[PDB]
């Protein structure tokens, strides 16, 4: 279980019309525990398989962090 830009099956991201639909999805698909619509993508908390998972810039993580975590 990490955390990580969450994309499904080739880099498209779990898109995020709403934050707890990108929750969701990722808890269904990846088994976080939850994520959001990050600065331009789906993170997620808790991916548990890891598709391909996107390369977070450290300051969208640090943006992305104290939010949940």
């Amino acid at each position: 279980k990490k955390n990580g830009y969450a994309v499904d099956s080739s880099g498209k991201v779990s898109e995020c019309l709403l934050n707890n639909y990108c929750n969701n999805i990722c808890t269904k698909v990846y088994y976080a525990t939850s994520g959001y619509c990050c600065l331009l993508s789906c993170y997620c908390f808790g991916l548990d398989d890891d598709k391909a998972v996107l390369k977070i810039k450290d300051a969208t993580k640090s943006y992305c962090d104290v939010q949940i975590i």
